[PDB]
């Protein structure tokens, strides 16, 4: 159905060009400048032939982009370049070799070439990223997180307070380096009350502007049809009433939370004097139990997920298991719409009908990053970076289990209307081309439109904004979105690697997606997407591990697939290559991953010496003790 | 062939009782007191109804035995108690249940009981051993190894010496804690010359005593028949001649080795002031490369294998791979005598012929611990403890691959004169009972005889000893022999676990071996077996891992075996139990193994504080700098 694929591709590229044209015409509008150029505002640099933004994105080379946006953004961007570097020679060599038992050994040696090239590119990129992280960490400005270690699960005491326990323990075991400490408070109730107050005040301003527009009183209890059994006829005095009562509530909650000993949760942020001391404390076991006096690198003040610091350490494992069970239920139940989509993958009616499954499946996977974020937040991780990484890992597992495996299994089952997977895989190339089309080129073209925050900005200005100076807060496009971004390229890696040595017709589409997404996300990191959390590109070990796992999966699927030719005898090679790949991954880990997982003491001391030399009048105690308190207690 | 088994057992127990009687009669001899009671001499406590040594061994409880012999010896002894604790309820329950598809589920639940009980006993013992190690480390006397860290693979410099590099680096990165350093020298040639001189002087004393006994001149060149093409008619002036020439050789070698810069190998022993500082340095990455400035806990001065400190770090991986290949060749080639023994496992001729395979196989496995020690020494490990542990691991791999697996495979092949392993395994119970008999009860009974060092002592006294005060050096029975000891119990664990849920007739023999070896080795640790190296029972993680692996092997073999009943449908349980065992092993690791692999800073500082309080006048620099030089340079 190459003609059907061509029709779908033409429709999608036309849609992408229309998206680009609409983006261009909106970009020239003076009143949506703050949404299409949200950065330079949070950075404070701006105030207020037709597709030149594409070549514009290619300026401002890597160091300037780093210091402009963040090493996290730059490395996540380089993921796309990694994809291109891997798959361009795959595309050329595989396409030329398979498209105009000798072909058997041809496939075998071809797969060896695939794996060797992928491993080499991964190794080179991994080394480069390690160098970039080390240099950036050495050159980073002073942050309170480089001095502070997070102490968890402090053992209880009968008559001794947590703060005194922490101070005494660290004064005994880290003399002439311990500076101060801060104990975490269980202020979840007060934070929730503050959020509720903010929402109620927003509603009050909404109805005040509604009254200004038209003098009328509305008696709907927050839903109109099946809301609360009341009226609140004017609702303005109503909102004034409960905002006042919750103001009294918040004042009270402050009164007891500032002095309730039961709110002192057994964990504390401990800050030392020198990054060397922090590195010493954060990399060594502290006491008898490996379950007491745990030490971890304390995240940035703007990074720490204050909500999850209240979970006692005893329940972390129970939450681990319950969320694993919930993930199992989700991925098992979610075969139903996958089956629906694959059935939809059953002339202007047939071609568009074959186009439909991509749209249907992508729509069914719209809210999933949010769902995964919610379950990971239910789990305790305490830092936005770790939350995003864990969500990305769970999302990649979901994609591998369902979007690929369940798709091919349901396709085989519907084709049949005991393992024929080797023949069932290849003719799903058409469905996978349709899906790569839609969730690739169309998805990115829609992404550049910034439609959701654009509509949010217009609606907020038109209905909710009552005073000025609030538009800067109104615009906040969020981070790059690692959790929703990188598992998609992981999935596309999987498709390319799996289908390359069997059906080479897939690869060019992935190449086009890589190029287009690279340019688009480069422009987006340049002009929008303020970063919430500043990691030092710490997710790269996870990315490299995922790529290795995808490579092993591709190799095993090839081994299974080549069983169609009777007595294949390819086992003594297709069982020897995957163990070689695992060994290479082990070597790459042991050779470079320490630069990501451990902090060298020599660099800690060198940075500290440079800092002391250049800033001999640093009030480090005053700088450190006042941070890590709480957002509400500020 | 239960009668044949009984005849073999009776013969072996009679042999064991004869061994015990001969041991008893020799133990009363005043002139072999130094060999049957070698300890109390290296410890300095002795000088110079019929089986009461068995109850005598049971006195002197665990703390006194610890401080008498060593925690390594006590823990290795407790391995036998671990075996008994695991396998006694296995014996009772399995024997009563299987000996007077319901039996199918009976087997399934029986295996679950087996695994659960074994895991529980392993967990309890693992906790107890962790507590013992922690308390003993906290209570140990002062040793130079607790202050010193071994720095390997120092990067080369153009015009800067290794000693100055080490001193400068540590004065920059560990201020107010670095005390002194010692660089390792490449004195292998000089040590070899000293050993050659010792051997030649021994030969000279031999021939001097021979001349004293009988005035004659012997013209054999060290072999008589096909030796060197010479005479050395008297050989006494001959030996004087070359001992003099090699004395000049050794003097010269000292002259150039003391001042040759090329002998300064890039590694150094660095000693700090406080055990806290040593723990900080020995547990953290030091610099950019994870392949430079490596830090490891420096072994004891009497432990360090000075020969292997001369291997440059670049060739360690090459040696790893070449020795893995050599191990593969050894284990693959060594099927030949295993096939011979299994063929020997084909009435006083038939019964003794069926007894023969145990003797033949045990004899063929006599020199193997020595061979494995030689190959591990060819590998670079630098410490006797690590050498013994690595040799034990390789020996356990050998046993699993050959003595069990190749035995059953060759037995199936010879019975046939495509996987019938499930039926081939059980009737090898007779061969395994014969082998457990021989290399168990007979082996231990022979072990108590101390025959080899006894004969060595008599021969040395009669032929080599020329003066007195050398008998104390003449007696040296060596360590407990962890490398040759513990993989044997590992193999017996494997047999018991594998054969218990299929053929319960094996277990009582293993129980008897456990009891007898426990008593015998307890007596031997009490009275003989000085310890070469004082580890803090650091091999227990290895032992526990080996037991877990054996348990998984038993479970998988059961799963394969139960396939004889058509459509067994036991997979949804026998694939779920092994993953549960792996998960339990992971939990046990993460919960206790840190006490063995990492040194808590709190304990380091507590020990240091106690030491400073009790000994305020410690010349630590003088104590530390003079150690770790070399045995020859003393």
């Amino acid at each position: 159905t190459l003609q059907d694929i061509g029709v779908s591709a033409g429709i999608n590229i036309l849609s992408a060009f229309v998206f680009f044209i609409i983006f261009a015409v909106l970009r020239l509008q003076p009143f949506n400048d703050r949404v299409y150029f949200s950065k330079w505002y949070l950075k404070g640099l701006r105030s207020s032939k037709f597709l030149n933004w594409m070549p514009e994105a290619l300026k401002m080379p890597e160091p300037e982009l780093i210091d402009h946006a963040g090493l996290d953004s730059v490395v996540y961007l380089r993921i796309y370049w990694l994809g291109l570097k891997i798959f361009t020679p795959i595309a050329v060599l595989a396409w030329a070799v398979l498209v105009p038992s000798m072909r058997f050994w041809t496939h075998i040696v071809m797969a060896y070439a695939f794996t060797i090239w992928t491993c080499y590119v991964l190794m080179k990129e991994y080394e480069t990223i390690a160098n970039m992280r080390l240099q950036f960490v050495a050159s980073e400005a002073r942050r309170p997180d480089q001095f502070t270690v997070l102490v968890r699960n402090v053992p209880p005491d009968a008559d001794e307070s947590v703060s005194e326990l922490v101070e005494h323990f660290f004064l005994v075991n880290h003399p002439d380096h311990y500076l101060t400490h801060q104990v975490v408070c269980n202020a979840n109730k007060l934070a929730d009350l503050v959020k509720k107050k903010k929402k109620l005040q927003n509603w009050l301003d909404y109805y005040q502007l509604k009254y200004a527009r038209n003098n009328s009183q509305r008696i709907m209890v927050k839903l109109g049809f099946l809301g609360l059994w009341g009226q609140k006829v004017d609702a303005i005095e109503h909102y004034i009433a409960e905002i006042d009562k919750i103001s009294k509530e918040i004042s009270k909650e402050r009164e007891e939370v500032v002095n309730d000993p039961k709110a002192i949760m057994p964990a504390a942020f401990v800050s030392f004097k020198t990054r060397w001391a922090a590195a010493v404390c954060a990399q060594t076991q502290q006491t008898r139990n490996p379950t007491q006096w745990l030490t971890e690198w304390a995240p940035e003040p703007r990074d720490v997920f204050w909500s999850n610091l209240a979970i006692p350490y005893v329940s972390l494992t129970v939450r681990r298991l319950i969320m694993h069970v919930a993930f199992f239920f989700l991925t098992f139940f979610f075969i139903v719409p996958i089956a629906f989509v694959q059935s939809l993958a059953t002339f202007m009616k047939s071609v568009i009908q074959g186009f439909l499954p991509g749209i249907a499946l992508k729509l069914f996977l719209a809210f999933l990053p949010s769902i995964l974020m919610i379950m990971s937040k239910f789990e305790g991780f305490t830092s936005i970076s770790s939350l995003e990484r864990r969500a990305a890992f769970r999302y990649y597992i979901f994609n591998l289990v369902n979007v690929f495996l369940a798709s091919v299994i349901a396709g085989a089952a519907f084709e049949q209307l005991p393992k024929t997977i080797g023949v069932a895989i290849p003719m799903k190339a058409t469905f996978f081309i349709t899906y790569i089309m839609v969730d690739g080129w169309a998805g990115v073209a829609g992404e550049i439109l910034m439609l959701k925050p654009l509509i949010m900005f217009h609606l907020k200005n038109a209905f909710l904004v009552k005073t000025d100076k609030d538009r800067e807060e109104a615009m906040d496009p969020g981070s790059i979105g690692f959790n929703t971004g990188e598992p998609r390229i992981q999935l596309y890696f999987l498709l390319g690697l799996v289908y390359a040595p069997v059906t080479p017709m897939l690869l060019p589409f992935i190449l086009v997606f890589f190029a287009l997404a690279y340019i688009v996300y480069r422009h987006q990191i340049i002009n929008v997407y303020n970063q919430e959390y500043e990691s030092a590109a710490a997710f790269w070990p996870d990315v490299h591990g995922r790529v290795i796992a995808a490579l092993v999966i591709s190799q095993l699927l090839l081994m299974g697939l080549l069983g169609t030719k009777h007595a294949a005898l390819a086992a003594p090679f297709l069982i020897a290559l995957p163990v070689l790949t695992i060994g290479f991954h082990h070597f790459c880990k042991g050779r470079y991953e320490p630069a990501f997982i451990r902090y060298p003491l020599q660099e800690a001391m060198m940075k500290d010496t440079l800092e002391t030399a250049r800033e001999p009048n640093l009030n480090l105690k005053g700088y450190l003790q006042n941070a890590y308190v709480h957002p509400v207690f500020k």
